[PDB]
């Protein structure tokens, strides 16, 4: 595959395409994501931070927006914890192998003006977009805060003050982002992710219990947790253990069985598991058990990588 290939896949959507083969071809060019600051890191993170990996080998700088007024502004606690989880989500991503400049959307809003910017795209953006650009982003409160909308101000302001060509986030900031493509002098391309699905089958992956794996959980975690997943058989669409083996396996995969079933099993590609699944040749507890062990596998390095540092040692 060619750079624009292998950014393209496993993405949503580009915005757009043509201007994406643009960039391409400078010589110098830089892409930015943010993330609110998460205790646990999981595979929903981890499917993003891949991606900027991807980008970084196609010779775009990356730069990780901790968004630590975001994360605050979005109910998620005092400033200074928030801080402390973005000093360790920062340790995780280098772990994944990520090479990036991290800054806090805080350095942004207070040290600059930069501060003032804020002030003047509130004069441009309504009331209504900006409510409904939060709309899968805002934790749930019944009286709703100015906070709510001043979040979405903030992160259109940090593209334009990061000066970046492209934006990297996953669906549900999609809305931002057709907001900062109105609101900024330069329209950037915005490169959009999948939403996983949890482990629970409700929803996106989230820090509930069971519902995530995160990329340092145990191997016996992450044997018991996708044992528990939903995961009915034939059904391909909400399962959030085939969408594993999509975003994360490698292929050959090898499906250890029975052979009263058909027999050991191996798999070529992704549709041809799909495939296999959806014609219900590949019992759920097979498919588990292989994707908990490639899982165990791949997260292994960065758990590892973790712990060397989580000593000195
Ligand atoms: N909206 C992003 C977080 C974010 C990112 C940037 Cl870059 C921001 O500037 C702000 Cl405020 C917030 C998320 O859902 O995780």
């Amino acid at each position: 595959m060619d750079e624009f290939e292998m950014i393209k896949r496993n993405t949503s959507e580009i915005i757009s395409e043509e201007e994406l083969r643009e960039v391409l071809k400078k010589d110098e060019k830089s892409a930015l994501i943010g993330f609110e600051p998460s205790g646990k890191i999981h595979l929903g993170h981890y499917l993003q931070i891949k991606k900027m990996i991807d980008l970084q080998n196609a010779g775009f700088d990356i730069i990780i927006i901790l968004a630590d007024l975001g994360a605050y502004l979005n109910q998620k606690g005092e400033l200074d914890e928030i801080r402390k989880i973005g000093d360790y989500n920062k340790k995780v991503f280098e772990a994944m192998g990520l090479k990036a400049k991290y800054v806090y959307g805080s350095e942004i809003l207070l040290d600059k003006d930069g501060t003032l910017n804020v002030y003047r795209l509130a004069l441009k953006t309504t009331l209504k977009r900006a409510r409904r650009s939060m709309e899968l982003i805002a934790r749930e409160d019944e009286n709703p805060k100015v906070a709510e909308v001043i979040y979405p101000i903030m992160q259109v302001n940090s593209i334009h003050y990061m000066g970046v060509d492209v934006a990297v986030g996953g669906m549900e900031q999609r809305k931002i982002h057709m907001l900062a493509r109105e609101l900024l002098p330069k329209k950037v391309v915005c490169i959009h992710n999948p939403v996983l699905t949890g482990l629970d089958g409700e929803g996106k992956m989230s820090s509930s219990k069971g519902n995530f794996i995160a990329v340092d959980d145990s191997p016996e975690e992450i044997r018991a947790k996708i044992k528990k997943a939903y995961c009915p058989a034939g059904v391909v669409e909400g399962n959030p253990i085939m969408e594993i083996a999509k975003y994360f396996l490698e292929y050959p995969l090898t499906i250890k069985r029975p052979e009263k079933f058909g027999g050991d099993l191996t798999v070529n590609s992704y549709e041809e598991l799909e495939s296999l699944f959806k014609n219900k040749e590949l019992h759920p507890m097979d498919l588990k058990n292989a994707v908990a062990e490639e899982l165990i596998k791949i997260l292994e390095p960065i758990r590892k990588r973790l712990a060397h540092h989580h000593h000195h040692h």
